[PDB]
């Protein structure tokens, strides 16, 4: 490792401005991911200015604004606070008189920029370290252990870049709340104090009174993690060696489209299928996933599992704004014989939009079969598994602290998993950027069937 930290402090919401204390409950929704300490997201920005400029202006105006923003993102400067004690459940809680706050690290790397924003093969190590590692505890009180929620690493690279690099819980955020946070704090980093999160539509909403649990859920999915969150909480928070490599990937509108009429025109009459950006990006790479592994060196069922956001499907109708995870576990399923035989792609296409037909467009509603969500992931051979976070929704090459869009927005945490993410392509509309993650020898088998598939 290249980086060498500078300087660690806290960031506090305003004082006097905001309650002594603010406590949240744990909706069912945020209790499949309480396992879940780190959604990383890495933020590459071209910086041509000298180390004493980021030091002297930049690293204040972000302290500056962080604090501003977190005034309408209260939560995130506090914790979660899971419970010791049978009979008590989960709950987030910011006191302003335990001094909680974000921990930001301002670091200085000394590595290629140009290199760790490519697309081209990234050692995805070199990645991870321009993270901050969170305590796994940062106190332990008489109820619960308090566990930290968020906390950033800027990064200079002198006269190259800035790196913002975000660490969250996934219990207070999902995808897309995640993404509106870190662009209200970089539009008020931006335009300034006097900003309109508002009309920006980065104006977040903690009400969950309209959040209710009338299956039952909350109750269900406490038990079925009880085992998972003794595993997976006694792993200390360094990132271990990443084997894999990383490669990012462009599709336009158009090259959709070549795989869009490619999927009609191997006959897909025969039931009417659901071609969409994502369906198609997803179906396309599934497809060259599992190719991949053949080349590398049967017949059983593959698994492509994604999250869909409920929000719009609820009842009571729940704000588009709503922050924390609001999502829906969908696993398509297909056969390795087909999806790497001749209608392969039609194969995946078909076999994600059956999935989402079922559980998100389920005529029953979104929760009608929700008590087996937490069964099914379960139920996936970790050897026969893909997994995609992210959503080309959400808008990530619109975090613009005032320096300009980024220059690469990487999804770190997928390496932790048989993990890709797809995001609004930077440069072209409507496209999508693929993010895959492999060690290199698989990798190359997956880029050279990527290729030949136009």
């Amino acid at each position: 490792q290249m980086v060498k930290v500078l300087e660690k402090c806290q960031v506090t919401p305003p004082s006097d401005t905001t309650d002594v204390e603010l406590s949240l409950p744990v909706t069912f929704f945020d209790i499949p991911w309480l396992h879940l300490n780190k959604m990383q997201s890495l933020l590459f920005y071209d910086f041509p200015y000298p180390r004493t400029h980021f030091l002297d202006t930049v690293i204040p105006n972000l302290k500056a604004s962080l604090s501003l923003t977190l005034k309408h993102y209260v939560p995130l400067s506090g914790n979660l606070l899971m419970p010791i004690k049978s009979g008590e459940m989960p709950k987030f809680q910011y006191s302003r008189d335990e001094g909680d706050s974000i921990t930001l690290i301002v670091a200085e790397s000394d590595q290629d920029f140009d290199y760790l924003k490519g697309h081209q093969l990234v050692d995805s190590n070199d990645l991870h370290g321009l993270f901050y590692v969170m305590p796994r505890v940062i106190r332990t009180m008489q109820d619960y252990k308090v566990i930290p929620l968020v906390a950033v690493q800027v990064t200079v690279f002198p006269n190259r870049g800035i790196a913002v690099a975000l660490t969250a819980h996934h219990s207070i955020a999902d995808a897309k709340s995640f993404v509106m946070f870190i662009n209200a704090w970089a539009y008020i980093n931006k335009f300034g104090k006097d900003a309109d999160l508002l009309s920006a539509n980065l104006l977040p909403s903690f009400d969950r009174s309209i959040i209710k649990d009338l299956y039952g859920l909350e109750e269900t999915f406490w038990n079925e993690m009880q085992d998972v969150l003794e595993m997976f909480s006694r792993f200390g928070s360094k990132p271990p060696r990443f084997n894999k490599v990383r490669a990012t990937y462009v599709l336009s509108l158009a090259e959709i489209q070549k795989l869009k009429n490619k999927v009609l025109n191997l006959r897909g009459s025969e039931p009417t299928i659901r071609v969409t950006t994502f369906t198609m990006t997803c179906g396309y790479v599934w497809t060259c996933m599992v190719k991949s592994k053949d080349d590398v060196v049967e017949n059983e069922l593959e698994y492509f599992s994604f999250t869909a956001d409920c929000r719009g499907l609820l009842t009571p109708p729940c704000p588009p704004n709503y922050f924390g995870n609001c999502l829906a576990s969908c696993v398509a399923k297909a056969t390795h014989k087909e999806l790497v035989g001749d209608k392969g792609l039609l194969v995946a296409v078909a076999a994600i939009g059956e999935a989402i037909e079922k559980r998100l467009h389920n005529e029953k509603g979104v929760l009608a079969d929700a008590k087996t969500w937490l069964s099914e992931s379960n139920g996936i051979p970790s050897k026969r598994f893909l997994g995609i976070t992210g959503s080309p929704k959400f808008d990530s090459y619109g975090v613009d602290f005032g320096w300009g869009k980024p220059a690469k927005f990487d999804i770190t945490s997928v390496d932790y998993a048989e993990l890709i993410y797809v995001i609004q392509s930077r440069d072209f509309e409507k496209g999508v950027e693929i993010g895959v993650s492999l060690p290199k020898i698989h990798m190359d088998a997956f880029a050279k069937i990527f290729e030949e598939g136009f």
